[PDB]
């Protein structure tokens, strides 16, 4: 890709792109997990992404951690969420491809994956070193408390109590896979959460729709549950961008669903970089860089993208351009007046590859 | 103390406890002293705590601090605070045993000793490097900027400032003792704040109460002028406890009023920590991490609690387990669908020793 | 300046001004510039500052920092900003002697000087780092993009991006110098900002006026599209101070416009700085610190100073004193009744010279 400057691409730039695809799954008894955050995509600090799969019947048991929200768009089948608030209120709810869920900082939850086939979720957590490996666990809560006090708490003979867990459990198909959704009832009177905490972002309108480019957006104007948090479905055909834009106020985390992506990336002081993304690869753009995105191949493409605030924010080159005056731009392009009146004049946030 | 995982415990964590009634005091001239922040407590990050005591009409000079917001528990005694908000607005107030106080971040106070005993009070400070030792002291002040610019800030004569302290006072008996409360009247007018910055607290009806055992809390809905901190006071009979819970939203600093306290810690990837924590002796649960304290002794127990954020949240271990449909508790659990409804329906916030 | 504890003035404390009017500017075509940060003056964390100037028809190009936001004093002359938001909104406008101007973090932006002479500014930044080496150009960022890419955003042919510049432009005077602003139009349709990004501050009525000293003042109430960024104007008279006071919830950034200034700054235990600046020098307190500011020449003083929060927050020791009784005064100063009466009663903000 030649540029007028003849930048060195990715020269003096942390990475901004990480093979996702190629990560080892973790394998447990009914699913599966893998997960990028500052611990090996350095440059990623504001969100982590991490991928996980559950089988029908299989439950991340009932966890929470304090230091991270959680954000998940599910890929493919049908899950069952748990969440539980510090009101004592809750949330039962199914979501299925193209649903989200959002579980505010330290609020008690589980994801249950129900028939027939395997769900598929991302999770993006607004806390860079996020694992899932140091989330807080009921089962190993209860396994490293003195075994009286369980005992007192929740009125239980040693008996009973012996029969718990001896560590964390983390994954378990030990089963049973849960009934119909108006059975899964609570097992004590409690009061249900109303604002919603899932959300259906696939089957939404496109927000912007241009010769087959779409954009669906879920920020806090239509997911107000996800208060600080946002996430977009972009479909590109083939030979189309995304217009060059910034966001003032948050960084974007990205993941390719299928297709392949070119992402470019402008850093300030002459630093660029441009690079290919395959299926299932994350990309991480820091607040305020310039970029765009392309997709060059014969196929189409679409890709999921996160944002670490719930009021979605962007400038497109075009729209600043058209907001000045011609004086300004062709002082600043130092260009002739003729090309001047030739800069965008309106902003349609895709740009299409020439017609016909 | 065993555990199903047999785990060994305080391997591998910070101390979550610190033998604060064995920390010597500073005295001062009419009072004394000590603290505990990061410097010596190391997981103490988001609070710091200072006990002191004042006799009566020795008093903590005015003085203030950007760097944290200081609310206060007072033990025994009575004292008498004045506070000067940024709008020019004073509150002289009173503040007895099991009252409160709290001083906004860079506020100006003052806190003196009236009669007729020796008043005795907790600080805690939303910043856990707080130090006594690094207020900002207006004798100190004074002293430290150039006699003719305090010559003329002061209208006075090089005799007149030479009179004032040559370095931090900190604490003075010098006086007087202050008048009753009706005279203590600003030597300049001075318009009154409004919003009440102190609270009574050991005197609200408990929030909670189960078998002799109470909680009583004051966040910002019962004391709003501490829209940032939250506190509490926990009486716990012999052998009860606080349930298994966690805090969303905020750290936990603890002090324990009188009697023997046995609290417990976890902290995830399989580590946990249990330890006794004598009277005067100080506790500190992070964010998020899940504890519960319990009275395994023959008399009573008194602590208070404080948060650093004004909004009171907890999850308690029985309100989220019946939150969750038999299902998910039991495949979670991995026990049996009998053993699974035997699992909390109802959360009572202690548990009473069976 | 004897001090009744001799503190060694300066010890154990880092420097609290920079000799700013010895910093060499760096030379443009058509505009100079230098700055100062922790980069050079290591106490300033809260807030950069930039001198600028720009010579009629000479552009500080299109540009956006979303690390930092943007607050502006007008020196000497007149100047145009264009002012574009996340929403596609723009302000243009002209700034002159006096008047302020706020660009909030990341929303892209443009300064010319106008007309006749040369236009010199102070720009404050809410981040000691920042720097005016690192801000985004359009032209860097246009340059540094794959030409295919900006071929397809502003459909455009090889030929016509040829002639974008190569480089970021940073300061142009290519031209053409701006005309009138009635005829400054956008390009393309573009809605107009409707809260105002500038403001008259030394137009303004002053808020305190005492014996010829005078304070001006735009907080967040005259000046709310400044919204965390306070700004104010001290005129100081031969032998007069600014009373002994600190700022709960801010630092203090000072620069002196013209005169000679004194600076006490009180920083807890014991320590203690007092030292002189020159017009185009600078000063910094750290929120919480006791200061004073005197003026021990025999001509008048200017500061600008700036706060980086929108709410003016001053207790000064006077209105302090004032709030207590006697016995809490007495007790603390350790001084006699009679004295401790002849403490202040009430505030007036300056001290007039009381030296006979
Ligand atoms: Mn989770
Ligand atoms: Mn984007
Ligand atoms: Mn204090
Ligand atoms: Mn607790
Ligand atoms: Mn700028
Ligand atoms: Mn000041």
């Amino acid at each position: 890709w030649r540029s007028l400057s003849n930048v060195v691409w990715g020269k003096d730039l942390p990475a901004f792109t990480y093979a996702f695809s190629k990560t080892p799954l973790v394998l447990y008894d009914g699913g599966t997990t893998k997960q990028v955050g500052t611990y090996n995509f350095p440059v990623s600090k504001g969100m982590a992404g991490v991928y996980m799969s559950l089988e029908p019947g299989a439950i991340r048991e009932l966890h929470w951690h304090a230091n991270a929200a959680e954000w998940a768009y599910v890929m493919e089948g049908r899950t069952r969420i748990t969440l539980t608030s510090p009101e004592g209120k809750v949330e039962i709810a199914d979501v299925d491809k193209g649903g989200l869920w959002y579980f505010p900082r330290g609020w008690g939850h589980s994801i249950e994956g129900i028939g027939p086939d395997t769900a598929k979720f991302l999770l993006v957590f607004n806390d860079g070193t996020f694992s899932e490996g140091a989330t807080f666990s009921v089962t190993d809560w209860l396994s490293h408390t003195p075994i009286a006090w369980v005992e007192e708490n929740l009125g239980w003979t040693a008996a009973q109590v012996a029969q718990l867990p001896k560590k964390q459990v983390y994954i378990s198909s030990y089963g049973p896979a849960s009934g119909p959704l108006a059975s899964a009832t609570p097992q004590g009177q409690t009061a249900k959460i109303e604002v919603p905490h899932t959300h259906n972002l696939l089957g939404q309108q496109p927000l912007v729709s241009l010769g087959g480019n779409e954009l669906r957006l879920a920020s806090a104007k239509e997911f107000p549950g996800s208060f600080n948090m946002t996430g977009a479905l972009i479909h590109l055909e083939p030979g189309a961008m995304r217009q060059l834009h910034w966001h003032p106020n948050a960084d974007e985390w990205q993941y390719v669903l299928d297709g392949e992506m070119d992402l470019t990336v402008f850093a300030s002081e002459g630093k660029a970089s441009v690079s290919r993304l395959q299926q299932g690869d994350v990309g991480y753009v820091p607040k305020g860089y310039g970029h765009a995105i392309r997709n060059s191949s014969q196929k189409p493409l679409d890709i999921v993208v996160v944002f670490n605030d719930g009021d979605y924010q962007s400038i497109d080159l075009s729209t600043w351009l058209a907001s000045n005056p011609s004086s300004v731009l062709g002082n600043t392009f130092q260009i002739s007046p003729e090309l001047t009146k030739k800069l965008p004049v309106q902003d349609t946030i895709f740009s299409l590859p020439t017609q016909p």
